[PDB]
Formats: structure tokens, sequence, C-alpha cells
């Protein structure tokens, strides 16, 4: 019934996120703080449709004058980021599990019509068993609705993780976006750097990359089955772009790596 509030977990731009411990259970929650006065409605209802163990699990919302109370998963292994050591990333065992629930999550996502449109290690949280989950659904929508897509057109995430259609085109599919921004995970996962500051004509490192000069930074350290994966996700036209089901399918994905 009350909940101390024990740490801070992140002092977002929408105020902070808290550790809360609950005085009788001892269950520790995590409280998200909107000072609407200092969009949230939609980042609950959509979080009222979530129910999966790849995506933090939403409990309720005490609506205290109009300081937004939003009662969350608590992730004790805190964010997938802290895991990524600078130039080297993570053993590559670790890698394919994480990308195995991330693919869980977007799959379910997906399967709802919701895109997070913000995948990034800061957005991966992990549980007391490393057990990835999706976080923060702010910036996330509705693009299939009665089995209906709808294309999207605003612009939004992360530079670095945001797919090139989203700043050559006017409207774009909201899955492909997704299916990119996990590949930039993949690839920060297993090099340790991201590999440009954002997908564009005027990037050298990404020009580099399309000319599939592979000899360079990040992708050097790549073993050659993931990179081949890889190479299916970067595809700038995300029409070809390889599909979550088709990722399913891949060799690197398949291979037996960790006990
Ligand atoms: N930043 C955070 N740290 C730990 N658990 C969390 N849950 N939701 C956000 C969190």
């Amino acid at each position: 019934e009350d909940w101390d509030l024990v740490q801070t977990l992140g002092e977002g731009a929408y105020g902070e996120v808290q550790l809360a411990v609950n005085r009788v259970t001892e269950e520790a929650v995590a409280v998200k703080i909107v000072d609407m006065k200092r969009n949230i409605k939609k980042e609950i209802c959509i979080n009222k449709m979530l129910n999966h163990e790849n995506v933090v699990k939403f409990y309720g919302h005490r609506r205290e004058g109009n300081i937004q109370y939003l009662f969350l998963e608590y992730c004790s292994g805190g964010e997938l980021f802290d895991r990524i050591e600078p130039d080297i990333g993570m053993p590559e065992p670790d890698a394919q599990r994480f990308f195995h629930q991330l693919m869980a999550g977007v799959v379910y996502l997906h399967g709802i019509g919701i895109t997070h449109r913000d995948i990034k290690p800061e957005n991966l949280l992990l549980d007391e068993r490393d057990n990835l989950k999706i976080s923060d659904f702010g910036l996330a929508t509705v693009f299939r609705y009665n089995n209906r897509e709808r294309l999207l057109n605003k612009m939004c995430g992360t530079l670095p993780y945001v797919a090139p259609e989203l700043l050559k085109r006017r409207e774009f599919h909201a899955e492909p976006v997704d299916v990119w921004s996990c590949g930039i995970v993949l690839t920060a996962m297993l090099a340790g750097e991201l590999p440009w500051d954002q997908p564009s004509d005027s990037c050298q490192e990404y020009s580099d990359w399309k000319e599939k000069k592979t000899y360079l930074n990040p992708w050097k350290k790549i073993d050659s089955a993931p990179l081949a994966l890889l190479h299916k996700i970067l595809v700038e036209n995300p029409s070809a772009r390889i599909t979550i089901p088709d990722i399913k399918k891949d060799r690197w994905y398949n291979k037996p790596l960790k006990k």
C-alpha cells in the first residue's frame, strides 16, 4: 500500500525514475515521475496493452495532482548499455542471448501493432537473471489497428540508431525502422562502438559501409557469421531489408554458442 522511495534509477527529461520498496511485502518496483506542468496519456494506455517477459511489466498509475506516477517493473541489472565495454563490447554468446530476447520483444510488440521507435541499449533493462526488457514507450505508437497498417511520418528516436529512411522519406513502415535499430544494438554489442553518427550520405562511415569497406574499425572486430547477418539488417532500402522472421532463420542466430 505504501512505497518507500529508496534511490534514483534514471533522471530522464520527463522528471525521474526511482526504486520503490513496499514496506510490508518488501517487493521492489520503479516509479517514473511525470510532473505534466514541468502524450503521457498514450504512454500510459500503451502500457495497459503490454504483457510479455521481454517488456517492462506495467502495474498501475496513482493520479496525484499533475505528478503522474508510473508503477513499472524493477530491472535490478540496469542497462544493457553498462555491459558493453568501450571498443570491445561483450562475449559473442552474451550478444546472441540478448539479441534473442530483443527479437522476442520486438516480435511481441510488432504482433500487437505497436512500434517502440527508440530501441538502444539505454532502453534495454536487465532483471536479476540478466533477462532483457524493452523499456519506455514514450515515443512508441500504434502502427497497425483493425489489421490496417498506418505509415509513419513523424521523425524521432536517437540518430546513430535511427534508420536511413527516417531522414530521406516523408512516410515509412514502422517495423523495418525497428529492424534497423536492433542491428545497431547488435553492432554496439559486438564492437563496443556505434558505426556512424547518423545513417547519412553526408556521413563518411555510412558511405564506407554501403561501399562494403568492412576492413574498417567496428566491422573488423565482428566475426564473419554475425557480420553476414548485419549485412542483411543494415540494408538502406527498407523494402529489401531482412524482416524479423528471416533474422530467425539466419545461420548466426541459430548457432550454438552459450551453455
Ligand atoms: N532506469 C531503470 N533502472 C531500473 N529499473 C527500471 N525500470 N524502469 C526503468 C528503470
